């Protein structure tokens, strides 16, 4: 269990869980009503929400937890785009779960890159 290389998974499979319950979660948790909010495709390119990133992370297909923590940047970043005025109370919640976010996933990150040095000196 020491250095173990997939620890990250259920490390970031409890991360989601805690976002999920976050009242600031609201407005990321599905992706944004493409057909319902038509001027959202006109500002972001790559959209991003939690569903799919939880999604991605239960089929398998990211690498590592930097694939999964550049995925929920995009979240931010996108509502940064979309909502950038100061006074919205939207950026206030998205700044608020980003720090959230960054807080938490600071240890999963350097726990497994010491795994992947470990292995790899090894």
């Amino acid at each position: 269990m020491s250095y173990d290389i997939q620890a990250w998974k259920k490390q970031c499979e409890e991360l989601l869980n805690l976002i999920f319950q976050c009242e600031d979660s609201e407005p990321f948790r599905q992706p944004v009503d493409l057909l319902e909010y038509p001027d959202y495709r006109d500002i972001i390119d790559t959209p991003m929400d939690f569903a799919t990133v939880r999604e991605t992370l239960e089929a398998g297909n990211y690498e590592s937890p930097m694939e999964l923590c550049k995925d929920v940047r995009l979240i931010f970043s996108n509502s940064k785009a979309y909502t950038p005025s100061k006074r919205s109370r939207i950026y206030s919640m998205s700044l608020r779960l980003s720090a959230f976010f960054e807080e938490h996933i600071s240890s999963v990150l350097s726990d497994y890159k010491s795994a992947l040095r470990f292995h790899k000196r090894n």
